């Protein structure tokens, strides 16, 4: 996703909170 959820967050819609990166269907992209 490129984003980060260090604040517990994601904008990217589909990826989860994984601290302190937002991951996406299993994967951090």
């Amino acid at each position: 996703c490129g984003e980060t959820c260090v604040g517990g967050t994601c904008n990217t819609p589909g990826c989860t909170c994984s601290w302190p990166v937002c991951t996406r269907n299993g994967l951090p992209v």
